[PDB]
């Protein structure tokens, strides 16, 4: 290459400059590494490098073949020298000659390249290297190299007249190249290729002489010698293991490594599991004898009608067959007063002074119209009364730091959503649910009634708590003359009448549904402000509800008031029904596969409505797909529609329709229904153990039997990943690995163990039920298990293991406990281990995380990749195919990941990537999992002692019918199979990559031989994390009629994955689209060829969590962090502000806005002093509304107002009761620099935003495609079309240009 043209790319204007850091990743495919013969002698290093095999990529021409030498004086820096040989115009020009001398000590320092231009501009070029695989080091070395010369260069140039100097740095590794100097990609790829062969030789010769590494650390050396003496003196009694834990025999491992793989048995099976597939495509897609594409969609249409009628019938046969019912979906009455400031009649007067399932035909027409015409969004009159005036006061004060026109234009829109009536209704509910939750735990005198009058409103309550503290009974009454308006619907509860009063019927409410009634008024203002932007209206206009909006704010109001699972489930299951329809011609959409998961017993008048609307979406899709329209160079899809209420919309409007019931929680709800379910999902495949340990690691099979695998494959899918590691990194990857592990286990201290981690107090004592009762459990933390350890003289982690392994072998189990939150799907179960077992399991993680971290696909240890595989597939395919090449991908799933994996094959698949000293250890840390014992709640055991699977448990108890997973009398549940969730998180993801690299090498060898004997041309990519995956195949067909035969051929390859999986022990699911064209979907982000769609509504709903923190002003660093999550999810700068004002209303309502009798004081107090840590809410700036964090806002208020001078020196109750109980006139630029470190940078921002303070713009349309793009200032990524003045102008509202 050349070094002068490269310097001729950069242009500096005046003063000093650095540029912008840019990263090039390894994208293009390199060739094989050349033969290396290295011989170190007394004279020096003798090197022999052969001739690299040729590539069509044309890399490796730079390195020249032959024999050379390096002097032993310069062997310690071979890596820095061999790589940059060409750019090494070694002239050794000092800085004292070309620059002034100001006595800064840098005069002697000589950069590696100095280039002087004719005009006078100078470029300062550097060169560096790194050996780490973490992209933190690639930035660390760059930043320290910057600091190496930042100060003296400035000190010298400030004296200079007519100044122009640039600092240019390069950092190269085999991971990625980070540079601030523009290059072509190829010129970074060759740098990486050369670094490979440099480091390989440095390692090879490093072994012979110890003085070469004339460095390292005096302390680091101690750690390696500390953690090397353990793995040679540790000794677990083998013959005592094989007797205790059922299937652990050290002979099985010594036969896995040594015996080779049976190739005469592999090539036969792949030929029988193939013709299975091709004889199943033609049977279920109607390909024989021959039929036009128009006739086949007519056979498919009539098969989808049969299956749905046999489902509706069987659900009718067992049901109290009726066609009428008087009920209400909203158990609360419709009332709407004006905020101010028959034994039931006598009962009120006194204190004043089933189990059957409905039928799928029920005449649900009440609900069918409340969605079209409803009185929910008509502005009620009294938008100026007590409660709304008390909020207008606390919004002006916080918004005084800015006073521009954007603010008065966005605070007069929010004050228009707070006045509609669906919010004015929701404010007197969410105040009632703060009384019921308050007096939930209180005193009971048999026959007690408590009376309470709601403030702000003329409504009365009557509580009556029971001893269960899991129920409560109320009833409300009003004067019948104050009820002015009502909410105009027939889905409501019917109120008893009195001549002068109106009452209700003493209903009852649980106590898990009270965190959901308090977050009501805040999740409405977010659902009005999200669906008025997607449709097209603007915040500063007025309109009429366009009747595509009544249904979405109407439907959200119903699912969130009937709080049940199994009704928020027939919606989220509409995602795999509609996602079929993107499927390509040689196949047909088949959404009938979702029957099953759709046969449950209905129990309301809503789940009947959502079920009939869902089936007619299955019939319409099965009859025609979403059609393709390739107008521009881009592609578009036509015919999309909403699911529930048939409509027509675009993509983003559909993709967000899924995710209508999502919401998160962490409260660990307890109810006998929920807990009884978890134990059902744990013991499912326990009675299906094969009971003949010959196919669990000893031999081969063809037809596995639901827990088994074939060993001859696990050797052929491990040794196919090992090649792909040996080429990206250099050969001899093993020793270097051994170093990383040892230093990592050695230096781990006992003073830094993750505390606050819960553990389990389960032992022999808690084993018989009768004798242990009325005796609470109360599991404890981990901080106290570090106590008794330091009290015996142990400060290094690797010394507390030896006592922790014997404390298990003398017991015989794991002693686990259980814990479960309530959020309707996600990660709802948590498995807690005792303390003697977290120590033996900490070791097998650092041993197994350092091997994932050097793999190309796997995306859970190296997070950077998730993005860079699917975007960099276009370019890599274009280069070796030439434009005009199609894309045919898929996206998969696994059904039972845990509960389905034997715990061998996770110990055999790891012991292959290990250096033969640890084999005795890990094979003994695993095989601790083949006998477990899990607790069962006590309240669960009580009710059971005195229909499906519950009549089996109480049967297994009491000494009746024998079962294997439980025992008689004892309080626990045995098990002998399967990993658990979150315990073996990292070794199990390593077994996924050993598989996916078996396909990527199986498909590639199949494309190489065509069907007639030709050869297709293609490019195969694979990516996969813990459970998901994807595959992407691109081809280039020469002529027509070969585009038709080469697309039928691929369709099988992606289809036959379903049959080849059970040979490794993985079971494919029925939620895995197959053979889509131009669209893929990896984790939750859908890539529609050129448009990236990301579901926003998921992050808007999970934006106001009950803040469980002690000191105020530590809440606001959460609140202001659940905000930058949404903005990166794709949301305007004008909406992200209207989501902020809703956090405010939530905040002050926790300090007691409508619960406490004295709030004028705490309201009149904060107006005088506005500091946080007393309870003031610092608001953002209208534009740039979620970019800069909390600091920026604390600093933009630190230099304007009173804060300056002062700075010159249940769950709902205890969040409130801790809340209200705790209640020179400037700064010199030297102390501010101490406090706010970048206070010199913020002003580069604060001066730009004061240019756009006025509301003026137009309407445009541009580029119709979106792309993730990185912004730097803190770093935040904003979704936008392909600076700060440009982003702030485009992202204020879609289709609008500010200023
Ligand atoms: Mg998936």
């Amino acid at each position: 290459m050349n070094l002068e043209v490269l310097c001729g790319r950069i242009n500096v204007e005046n003063g000093l400059s650095l540029g912008e850091p840019g990263l090039y990743d390894q994208i293009y495919d390199r060739p094989g590494l050349p033969d290396l013969d290295v011989t170190v002698d007394a004279t020096g290093v003798t090197v022999d490098i052969g001739a690299v095999p040729d590539s069509a990529s044309q890399l490796g021409s730079s390195i020249n073949a032959g024999l050379i030498t390096i002097q032993l004086s310069e062997a310690y820096k071979i890596n820095h020298d061999f790589t940059f040989s060409g750019l090494s115009k070694t002239t050794d020009r000092r800085l004292s000659e070309v620059f002034p001398i100001t006595h800064d000590g840098s005069d002697g320092m000589t950069p590696d390249v100095i280039h002087t231009r004719l005009d006078g501009t100078i470029v300062v070029v550097e060169f560096s290297t790194t050996r780490s695989h973490n992209i933190g080091g690639l930035e660390a070395a760059y930043r320290t190299k910057i600091e190496k010369y930042r100060d003296p260069i400035s000190r010298r140039v400030d004296i200079m007249e007519n100044p122009r100097v640039f600092f240019g740095v390069i950092v190269v590794s085999s991971g990625g190249v980070l540079s601030n100097m523009p290059l072509t990609q190829d010129e970074a790829e060759e740098l990486m290729y050369r670094f490979c062969i440099a480091n390989e030789i440095y390692t090879k010769a490093r072994s012979m002489d110890a003085d070469i590494e004339l460095q390292k650390s005096e302390e680091e050396l101690e750690a390696i010698s500390r953690a090397l003496s353990f793995f040679s003196l540790f000794e677990p009694n083998i013959e005592r293991v094989e007797g205790t834990f059922p299937n652990s025999e050290i002979k099985m491992l010594e036969q896995f490594l040594s015996t080779p793989a049976d190739v005469d048995f592999i090539t036969k099976t792949l030929k029988a599991k193939e013709v299975e597939a091709y004889a199943d495509l033609c049977d279920s897609h109607y390909l024989k004898p021959e039929k036009t594409i128009q006739e086949r969609l007519e056979i498919n249409r009539c098969e989808a009608i049969d299956k749905t009628q046999d489902l509706l019938a069987g659900l009718h046969a067992r049901s109290n067959k009726q066609t009428s019912l008087n009920r209400g979906t909203v158990k609360l009455p419709p009332w709407l007063p004006k905020p101010s400031s028959g034994a039931y009649g006598e009962l009120w007067a006194k204190c004043l002074l089933s189990h059957e399932t409905l039928s799928p035909f029920l005449d649900v027409e009440d609900i069918g119209d409340f969605l079209t015409f409803n009185n929910l969004l008509t502005d009620s009159r009294y938008g100026d009364e007590s409660i709304q005036r008390a909020v207008s006061i606390l919004l002006e004060k916080a918004s005084a730091m800015q006073d521009t026109e954007l603010t008065h234009a966005l605070n007069d829109s929010f004050k228009r959503n707070l006045s509609s009536n669906v919010v004015q209704w929701s404010l007197w509910v969410s105040c009632l649910a703060q009384e019921l939750a308050s007096a939930l735990k209180q005193h009971c005198r048999a026959g007690e009634f408590i009376i309470k009058k709601l403030k702000f409103w003329p409504i009365y309550v009557i509580i009556k708590p029971t001893k269960s503290s899991s129920h409560i009974f109320y009833s409300l009454g009003i004067r019948k003359a104050d009820v002015t308006r009502r909410l105009t619907g027939r889905v409501f509860s019917d109120t008893i009448d009195a001549g002068e009063w109106e009452l209700t019927e003493f209903k009852s409410l649980k106590t898990c549904k009270l965190t959901n009634l308090v977050n009501l008024p805040c999740t409405m203002l977010n659902s009005i402000a999200f669906w008025r932007e997607k449709l097209g209206v603007a915040p500063w206009l007025v309109r009429k509800p366009c009747s595509e909006l009544r249904e979405q704010v109407g439907l959200t109001f119903l699912i969130s008031l009937e709080d049940k699972s199994k009704t928020e489930e027939i919606i989220t299951l509409t995602r795999y029904t509609q996602m079929e329809g993107f499927v390509s011609p040689p196949m047909l959409p088949k959404p009938q596969k979702m029957l099953g998961k759709l046969d449950g017993p209905l129990r309301t008048k809503l789940q009947v409505y959502l079920l009939r609307k869902h089936l007619d979406c299955m019939v319409r899709i099965a009859s025609q797909p979403f059609s393709l329209i390739p107008r521009e160079g881009r592609v578009e899809w036509g015919g999309t529609f909403h699911a529930i209420s048939g409509r027509s919309t675009n993509l983003e409007n559909m993709v967000n329709s899924w995710y209508i019931g999502y919401y998160k929680n962490k409260e660990e709800s307890t109810e006998l229904n929920a807990l009884g379910e978890m134990y059902k999902k744990i013991v499912e495949m326990e009675e299906d153990k094969p009971s003949s340990p010959e196919f669990l690691g000893w031999g081969d099979t063809d037809s596995p039997k639901k827990h088994e695998f074939s060993r001859s494959f696990l050797r052929a899918a491990c040794s196919s990943l090992e090649r792909e590691i040996a080429q990206r990194h250099g050969r001899q990857w093993k020793q270097n690995l051994e170093e990383r592990v040892l230093r990592e286990i050695g230096t781990k201290n006992i003073l830094d163990l993750a505390s606050m981690k819960a553990t389990s107090n389960f032992s022999k004592d808690w084993e018989l039920y009768s004798e242990v009762q009325t005796k609470e459990y109360h599991r404890s933390k981990l901080l106290e298990k570090m106590a008794t350890l330091i009290e015996k003289g142990v400060m290094w982690y690797i010394d507390a293991v030896g006592q922790a392994w014997k404390a298990v072998l003398d017991d015989g189990c794991m002693r686990i406990c259980l814990f479960k939150k309530n959020q309707h799907g996600g990660l709802r179960e948590i498995y807690v281990m005792d303390a003697n077992a977290r120590l033996v399991q900490f070791g097998v993680e650092t041993m197994a995380r350092c091997v994932c971290e050097l793999s190309p696909h796997e995306t859970v240890a190296n997070p950077r990749l998730k993005n860079s595989i699917i975007e960099n597939h276009g370019l890599k395919s274009a280069r070796s195919l030439g434009p005009g090449s199609i894309n045919i991908n898929s996206s998969n799933d696994a059904k039972k990941w845990n509960q389905g994996h034997y715990t061998t094959k996770l110990a055999l698949v790891l012991c292959w990537f290990m250096p033969a000293k640890f084999h005795r250890f890990i094979w003994a840390a695993i095989s601790m999992f083949r006998r477990k014992k899990m607790m069962v709640d006590l309240r669960f055991l009580a009710h059971l002692s005195s229909d499906p699977f519950r009549e089996a448990m109480t049967d297994a108890f009491h000494g009746n019918r024998d079962v294997s997973w439980m025992d008689k009398g004892r309080t626990y549940i045995k098990t002998e199979t399967g990993m658990m969730q979150g315990i073996l998180h990292f070794t199990s993801s390593l077994l996924h990559s050993c598989v996916q690299s078996f396909y990527k090498s199986y498909f590639v060898s199949k494309l190489k031989e065509g069907y007639m004997g030709e050869s297709i041309s293609g490019v195969v990519d694979v990516i996969e994390g813990s459970d998901d995956s994807a595959i992407m195949i691109s081809i280039r067909p020469k002529s027509d009629m070969d585009e038709v035969r080469s697309r039928f051929f691929v369709a099988n390859l992606l289809h036959s994955v379903k049959f080849l999986n059970p040979l490794f022990g993985i079971y494919s699911s029925e939620k895995s689209t197959v053979n889509t064209v131009y669209c893929v979907e990896y984790n939750s982000e859908f890539h529609f060829h050129r448009h990236l769609v990301r579901p926003t509504l998921r992050w808007i709903a999970a934006s106001h969590q009950i803040s469980e923190t002690e000191a105020l002003a530590s809440r606001q660093e959460d609140y202001s962090n659940l905000l930058t999550q949404c903005l990166e999810g794709g949301a305007s700068f004008s909406l992200t502000y209207l989501i902020q004002c809703a956090q405010l209303l939530h905040h002050y309502m926790l300090l007691g806005l409508c619960l406490h009798p004295l709030f004028g004081t705490f309201m009149g107090m904060l107006i005088s002093d506005p500091d946080p840590a007393l309870g003031f809410f610092l608001m953002d700036n209208p534009a740039f509304a979620g970019g800069a964090g909390f600091r920026f806002n604390l600093w933009r208020a630190c230099k304007t107002t009173d804060l300056g001078r002062k700075y010159a020196y249940h769950v709902v109750p205890r969040v409130v009761a801790a809340g209200v109980y705790l209640l020179g006139g400037s700064l010199n630029p030297n102390q501010e620099r101490m406090l706010f470190p970048q206070a010199q940078e913020y002003d580069r921002v604060c001066t730009l935003l004061e240019e756009v303070e006025h509301l003026t713009g137009k309407f445009v349309v541009r580029e119709r495609n979106i792309v993730r793009s990185r912004i730097d200032l803190r770093s935040v990524r904003l979704l936008g079309a392909p600076t700060i003045s440009q982003v702030v102008r485009m992202n204020f509202f879609p289709g609008f240009s500010l200023e």
